[PDB]
């Protein structure tokens, strides 16, 4: 006749046993050990204390509370017509902790790649993964296995991993993934992309910002990175 | 893994071994609690303490129902470790025929059908006897007993047994009449039917009912199922 109780862990969580008529003895029982007995201290965890014995109610308080606490508490009355008994479950819960993300990683364009997620809490966890990349299309997935087939410069950005129960707010880590494509090129001025960024080549002063050359007879635009090389020619 | 057993209206004994040094032990009846130490918690006089040593706790459970199965915890509170010792109580019921079949009369080579259905704690086994006399053995260890194409052989009381090994078995017998057209085997003739057949000579006198007196003829035997002549000439 008593409602469940939860709790957080390392909270306190509050038996309380209410009491009518006149009882001979009241006592508090785990499963079927004994906590206290009236004012008889049974179990000696000082974790639990008696907080009210008045004829009113019954009650005691476990301090620090693990997730072992968890289970059937009953308040168990004896009256002389009949004796009678109140059962409560003790929940505890753990806010989630995301145990394991991949590291950052840079990847070489159309190659398998694959996050992962693993987190911990309870109850378990709703994860999720997010395409968090700026100025692009995002999408967010069901799936805790993250798999890349095929991987294209268009997916470099941040991947969010959530993990959520409604025990507290979801906890959130992210990892950057940038990924590896030969320079494709777009006074006389020469634009590329390219990660990592491409250094510039002119052949038959110049100042090369990150993004694109400058130079201020035909002569070729040639682009180059770690994976590949381009030429683009232009005449003025 | 402890377990006890006893029957209805006896007396069970609960003992709970330990050792070293306890604060308080207890005994429980599912969550409610009986005893603990010299504290007598439930108001039922059927426990009564039997041993309040250091060494072993017990109580005695006297004039035990079926209402008192299930489980008995022994709570321990130690210093180290905590330990509990749980034992399950199984009260038995004697066995009690709740229905069988009534007496019945039927005609030879008809279909019957019996049955027998008991109760009891534990399951009782129902068996089937034939009380004719040179009989082969039980008939059905079930509480069915069908008989097909019945004989006249096979008229007579069949006795059922219900025994759980808890108290003497209880046994009630059924009887069967099996209806047969008489057959014949100064001038007598004797025969047997069922119902008893009325013996007429045709061509004073005592007739018994199993046989004929008559102080070309013919002896003439009847019931209701059907009629034989059998003829001899002095
Ligand atoms: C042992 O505990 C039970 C339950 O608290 C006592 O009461 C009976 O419980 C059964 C449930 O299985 C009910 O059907 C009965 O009506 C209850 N009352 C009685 C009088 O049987 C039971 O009495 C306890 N045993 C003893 C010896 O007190
Ligand atoms: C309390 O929690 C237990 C956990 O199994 C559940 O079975 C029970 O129905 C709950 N009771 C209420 C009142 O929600
Ligand atoms: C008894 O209570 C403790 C904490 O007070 C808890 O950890 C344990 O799981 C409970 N049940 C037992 C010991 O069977
Ligand atoms: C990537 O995964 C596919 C899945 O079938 C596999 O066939 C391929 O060998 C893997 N490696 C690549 C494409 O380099
Ligand atoms: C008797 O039982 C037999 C076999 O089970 C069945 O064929 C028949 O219909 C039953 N009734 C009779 C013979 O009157």
């Amino acid at each position: 006749a008593m409602d469940n109780v939860t709790v957080r862990q390392g909270e306190s969580a509050t038996l309380r046993c209410t009491i009518d008529n006149r009882v001979t003895r009241v006592a508090w029982l785990n499963r079927s050990t004994i906590l206290y007995a009236g004012n008889d201290k049974w179990c000696l965890d000082p974790r639990v204390v008696l907080l009210s014995n008045t004829q009113t109610q019954y009650s005691i308080e476990i301090q620090n509370v693990d997730v072992y606490d968890e289970g059937p508490y009953t308040c168990s009355v004896q009256t002389d017509n009949h004796p009678k008994t109140s059962r409560v479950h003790l929940i505890v819960q753990v806010s989630p902790k995301i145990v394991e993300i991949s590291s950052d990683i840079s990847i070489n364009e159309g190659n398998n790649i694959s996050l992962t997620c693993i987190a911990t809490g309870r109850p378990e966890p709703t994860v999720t993964w997010r395409h968090i990349s700026p100025k692009a299309v995002g999408f967010v997935s069901e799936d805790e296995y993250l798999e890349i087939q095929g991987i294209t410069r268009e997916q470099s950005g941040d991947y969010e991993c959530s993990a959520s129960n409604d025990v507290a707010a979801p906890v959130v880590r992210r990892v950057k993934v940038t990924v590896n494509y030969p320079p494709y090129i777009s006074t006389l001025q020469c634009e590329a992309s390219a990660v990592p960024s491409a250094e510039f080549q002119w052949y038959k002063k110049v100042e090369n910002r990150p993004f694109l050359s400058k130079l201020i007879g035909n002569y070729t635009c040639v682009a180059s990175n770690k994976l590949g090389h381009t030429n683009a020619s232009i005449m003025l």
